[PDB]
């Protein structure tokens, strides 16, 4: 039976690799403060400030934190992900299992200038799921607070919040509070533990491969087609223009003529940026040269947008200004950090089936011709969809996000996630935990207002998280070697995705899922 | 069942001895402390400070500490290994049991200049065995940290660490990092306890006696052999030399050069210090003067080498530099501590099979002679394997290593460790403990750094490992009393393998393993 | 696969050994150079020095040869400075040898004579074609238990000291099998031999 | 049954990765020609020409020919080959078969 003498739980951390499943488990040490004072609070911002109508916002900030283990990180080694990269065509989340055990609450009290810290052994904690996903769902966001990437890190759990309608900083009438004190809540002390059982929908596997051709060279390079195409408008070799309809079959000599069953993908033009800095524009366009989308009289920046090709070939200096996803390299501050310090990912496997991020998607007829007047011909810098195209989505990373919430809506088009990931319905539900108020102590006379003096108290304790992941494996009849994720072969100062002299568990480079390639 | 006021087991030390098999059990009190403040780091020495290349590693260093078990004097009492290596020609492990238990956590809390300790009833500890050998194994290098030879004893448990393949100071590619927390392990509160059982992989008995034959000397004394040798090459009482070849059968009178069966193990030269002063040579030799091998660049010294003779007849005061296993006295420095305070080990007993450390192994011919070239022999100094070639493996003593780990390679030649042992190529798992991590009150904003302040804390508690052993009994025909070990009859200040006046237990000397002998 | 360790490397850097060394043979500090035997622990400062229950492979030498032209001697050697053995008196080349390191580290440029296994490029002659043709191979990843094949196996002793005589120590160019000796087979290669045929005889050691 | 008109065999190459085997197969097309006349012929080199005493051998050539699949790159594709070296610590092989089919 449990008590405070006996642990609820063990340490496990594994990845257990067995026929086309692989299971993924993970444990970490989690400390969780208390958040305003045990107070919810309406929080804004409105546009009477440095504000602009852009970064308007209304809504509330809760007592309550909750575990994020939405990075892949958080469920895969250096190593297991490179295990799974190389040797996998596809990969899905199948269910997860979840704990925590082993909690301690502390009450910290001061005195003059000196802490001390005690157990407090009757003290609770309240943990609930949101299984119906009756709350603004605030993961997927890709927020901070997630859970390590390193097993031996002891992490903070983020506080919980959430935004509603507003106008300016005010809110209007469709706005709502939730309180979260009105679920039903398991209340856990130190010899409690807390799990639950959460199983994925289907969902299509991600794709971890490049494709081996692009879409336009699917052809036969030997032979012929049967079709005709118009060759030339304009009699040849004559001493007079005079126009004539010339057809010719397009063949190994022109293939970009060829008659064609499919499309690129489409296309959101972003603004193009070089590396060097000698041939970029000399002005900040960074927020008014930006791909930006408006909603309800607000720009938002297009990060990271639809899916598209970062640059053509032999072209690495450039990449789209909010194409890419940005991470950082370990120690890197918030605020206008030199290019040295973020680590930009770069779509390179996408260039067969999808258009490049900063050029234009095609060129179409502006006008009709006549013998007067030339044809003329524009571009298309942004292209819905289409009948007959095909496009990759973006590739998920070793420190990107699993999965998001699929909006609930009347409709949506090929509902998956801009940042890559799942795109869930029923995503996993976003756990909720709280130190549970303990006053201090009330006067001896009654008096109604509420009691504002509570004891300073913080909880510890032990969470494991295990998914289930389904393989795709990889059955090719390539006779010459795939190009594999591998580390460098040369010496170096420190190993890499290890800790350094200090401690510091740092990760080089973003590492992408596709290493291997497919028939287009 | 379990609880803060239950205890976890019981003391248990014995030896039972019955019928062919003892079993020794032991039981120590333990402290674990927190080791690198809850990190991993990177460890390294380079060539670029006053270290040579010799002296280059890279590797790291972790929070966790391990239980080493590996010498003797912990299983057995001074009395008890008496009864052993008198009785017994050999012994070797059949299997073994290990627990952890009564497991005590303490917080301490420093306040102004005082210190306080005080139960933190609900921390946790983490302990695993590596079961299927995928760490480092640190164990059989010699190492401190073992229980104490003498029960009384409350010993710190020593700090795990490993070392991985280097390029002066820097990593190369191969390099290796091992994530302790990333393997299951198991968490104990003070009601838990810890126990396991690993059983030992058939391995020959170590053999505890003495050769009463030397390898030359097989022969019946009183027989002529039927066999010839060349006797003499030239006339003999002739006023001229001429050559003539004359042969002998080898009898009583020559047995030097009869023909035999067997040569003598192999041979690896060390150079022969003495331990008369005057007859040294007047220079530092140690390490100049010293035998070692050569291995990717580094020269390391051959310590203690293949099992050879400390010294012929009759020389007591000789013993080669690097040949002998030397443990120091109790209270002993660990720097150019004078000889007075170490034990040198020596092996008398296989003068019989083993070549003398310090001498050459034989002698073979230069050249191919003729009428006018002289016949030319050169020593040898090192000798590798010969069929028909017999040696003894070199004593465990009862301070000495009881295992090591054979290497996973494709070929090894007769693994067994040169420190003396029994080589295993699955030893005992090496047990990892560590105090899990507790917070300090974090901070009432959230931050996405890591937590890097904790509470100091350490553990106590109680461990039994306990071994069976099988004997080889002694069954002998020999008329005349052997050689046992005893202990001095006359006075002395204070006695053998006990206290003193102060408390400090003390072991005079080492004690080998053979006085027992049997013809060759 | 390779070891991620070294033979020599085994140990915990944390923590010293119980076991004592010979550190130092004469007074230290002192005007006069008076003989006195010093101990010490071995530890993290120095691992060379520490007690070690294993040896590196068996070593047979091989001759060492720079891809870098100047660096070579100027003469033909290939046969003449080859690595040999004697067979009813017919010197055989020893090709490729005994699994030994092909070089140490910071040295891609040297490997053994006769020691590695050589491939020919697509379309390379019989007979005297060009250092560009073929595909030398070379053993990285033996360093850790086997000796580089083009160094000595290690040093020992070739004298008993005296106080009138110095101590004087000898190389080991080729050493045989000793116990608590570990080594490492040579490679399989895409291109190289499934098999052989253990020869059928009385004796042989590690047939592979 | 078999004849003339009937083919012997079929074409088999493939890698099977299943668990901890993987099955290898190969099929080549060969070329037999008629070796010293149908003879058997005693060689030999002496040092009596410019042959050192090293070179020195005795021997027979036959009229046979022989089947050698002995390197690894007969049984495996380099990307088979990457497959095992990168994915596995150890391999050997277990059985093999073997067979000649569509003689002319």
């Amino acid at each position: 039976a449990d008590g405070v003498g006996s642990s609820s739980g063990n340490w496990h951390c594994d990845s257990t690799w067995l026929g086309d499943r692989v299971i993924t488990t993970s444990t970490r040490t989690w400390a969780l403060p208390t958040y305003n004072n045990h107070l919810y609070k309406q929080i804004s911002n409105g546009t009477s400030g440095g504000s602009t109508n852009d970064n308007t916002y209304f809504g509330y900030s809760t007592p309550w934190g909750y575990f994020d283990f939405n990075r892949f990180h958080c469920h895969f080694s250096p190593r297991d992900w490179q295990r799974l990269i190389n040797n996998n065509w596809g990969f899905r989340p199948k269910r997860l299992n979840f704990k925590l055990f082993n909690i301690q609450v502390k009450e910290v009290t001061q005195n003059e200038g000196t802490k001390t810290i005690a157990n407090n052994l009757t003290s609770t904690i309240q943990v609930f799921t949101d299984s119906e996903y009756q709350l603004p769902y605030v993961l997927g966001s890709a927020h901070q607070g997630c859970l390590p990437p390193f097993p031996a890190d002891v992490f903070m759990i983020p506080q919980y919040g959430y935004l509603t309608l507003n106008n300016g900083s005010q809110a209007v009438g469709r706005s709502s509070f939730y309180c979260l004190e009105y679920f039903p809540s398991q209340m856990l002390r130190t010899g409690n533990n807390f799990e639950f059982s959460y199983q994925f929908e289907d969902v299509p596997f991600h794709s971890s491969y490049a494709h081996s051709q692009s879409l336009d060279r699917l052809m036969n390079p030997l032979i012929d087609q049967y079709l005709y195409y118009l060759s030339r408008t304009q009699s040849t070799g004559g001493t007079a223009g005079t126009q004539q309809l010339l057809f010719s079959q397009a063949g190994p000599n022109n293939m970009s003529a060829q008659a064609k069953n499919w499309l690129p993908g489409p296309c959101y033009r972003q603004q193009r940026v070089s590396t060097t800095l000698s041939q970029n524009n000399n002005s900040n366009f960074a927020w008014t040269g930006a791909t930006k989308y408006h909603l309800n009289g607000r720009d938002s920046l297009v990060n990271p947008g639809v899916a598209m090709a970062t640059h053509k070939d032999d072209e690495e200096r450039f990449f789209p200004s909010s194409g890419v996803l940005m991470f950082g390299k370990q120690g890197a501050g918030k605020d206008n950090v030199d290019y040295s310090s973020v680590m930009l990912t770069s779509e390179e496997e996408i260039k067969t089936t999808n258009p490049v991020a900063t050029e234009q998607y095609g060129v179409v007829a502006d006008n009709l011709q006549q013998q007067n007047a030339a044809p003329i011909v524009g571009a298309v810098n942004s292209q819905g969809a289409l009948p007959g195209m095909v496009w990759q989505n973006r590739d998920v990373y070793l420190q990107g996000p699993i999965w998001a919430k699929i909006p609930h809506t009347d409709g949506n088009f090929h509902p998956s996630p801009l940042m890559g990931g799942f795109g869930l319905k029923h995503p996993p539900p976003q756990i909720l935990i709280k130190n549970t108020p303990v006053p201090a102590d009330p006067p001896t006379t009654f008096s109604q207002a509420k009691l504002a003096s509570f004891i300073t108290q913080y909880s510890t304790g032990q969470v494991s998280v295990e998914i289930e992941w389904e393989l795709q494996k990889e059955n090719s009849k390539r006779w010459n070697p795939e190009i594999q994720y591998t580390s460098n072969y040369y010496k170096s100062t420190n190993v890499d995705f290890a800790v350094n002299t200090d401690g510091t568990y740092s990760e080089p480079r973003p590492i992408g899922t596709r290493y291997l390639t497919r028939n287009l």
